[PDB]
């Protein structure tokens, strides 16, 4: 019967309490669905444990004597040209390669004990096609690889999941940029110095400036000529905070948070105190109407 051993990857395996007929422990597990069976001189839970899946590939666990590495070997129907290898450690650090039909390596994936981690991504002749960078706070780049090694696709993730998304790279450093937002769509460029993400609604546009620091800037312009209608806007970048007027008057404040939406709350009639409560923007037009 058993005795529950933890393992390197996030894995159990059970041993045999007392040693079976043919002198040795058994050990079982199971591990992504399948059932791992074999046998070890060693007591601890160590050893190697094989099972074939159903479309005839052979996996393989390997746990070193000290406990301190497991290795998943899954390898075609002949049981040595390899399909994949995860070897993982004590510290969580782990290594992860993928082989495509001819063996050769096409993924490889290290993750550090910190949970961050590099992923690499080889196309047909061993060339670096995507690499992807996760960090310990969850965010991540993704970059992708033109004919001659250079970035022509980025895409960074936040921890929140919003994503810049920036295309047709150049060697200038301009670029077609999209902000991925919990709703909506952000449509603009980028370039050397920054990124700037537009949103026109008749003669007025706005602009949400982007740097390569990360800082968000935002600035309005409208285009007609009458007090009673022309927004005019002041920027506060200690609250992020857009102040939009008209006619003398403060109408609205857009905030724009470090969660990454934006809100709305309006003034009472003399443009002094805000009223109510903001209001979370989730639609392209929330936001055009609010240039209204």
């Amino acid at each position: 019967n058993s005795v529950s051993v933890d393992l390197p990857g996030e894995m159990k395996v059970l041993v045999s309490k007392e040693k079976n007929k043919d002198g040795k422990y058994d050990l079982i597990a199971t591990v992504d669905k399948l059932e791992l069976k074999g046998t070890s001189d060693k007591n601890n839970g160590s050893g190697v444990l094989e099972g074939v899946k159903a479309d005839k590939s052979k996996v393989k666990l390997t746990i070193s004597d000290d406990l301190g590495q497991t290795t998943l070997e899954v390898f075609k129907e002949d049981g040595k040209t390899l399909v994949s290898k995860k070897v993982t450690s004590k510290d969580k650090s782990s290594t992860e390669e993928k082989f495509n039909e001819k063996g050769e390596l096409s993924e490889k994936k290290i993750t550090r004990a910190d949970k961050s981690s590099t992923e690499e991504k080889f196309n047909e002749k061993g060339e670096l096609s995507e690499k992807k960078i996760t960090r310990a706070d969850k965010s991540s780049t993704e970059e992708k690889f033109n004919e001659k090694g250079e970035v022509s696709e980025k895409i960074i993730t936040r921890a929140d999941g919003t994503r810049l998304e920036y295309t047709g790279i150049k060697s200038d450093g301009s670029g077609k940029a999209k902000e991925v937002l919990k709703g909506y769509v952000l449509e603009g460029t980028l370039t050397a110095e920054k990124t700037t993400l537009v949103v026109k609604e008749g003669t007025v546009t706005l602009s949400k400036n982007i740097s390569k620091s990360g800082e968000v800037s935002v600035e309005l312009n409208d285009t007609d000529s009458s007090a009673a209608t022309k927004k005019t806007a002041a920027w506060n970048s200690g609250t992020s905070t857009l102040t939009i007027t008209v006619n003398s008057k403060k109408t609205k404040d857009l905030v724009f948070t470090k969660e990454n939406t934006i809100t709305v709350q309006q003034y009472d009639s003399n443009g002094t105190k805000l009223e109510g409560s903001a209001v979370e923007i989730t639609k392209l037009d929330e936001i055009k109407n609010a240039l209204k």
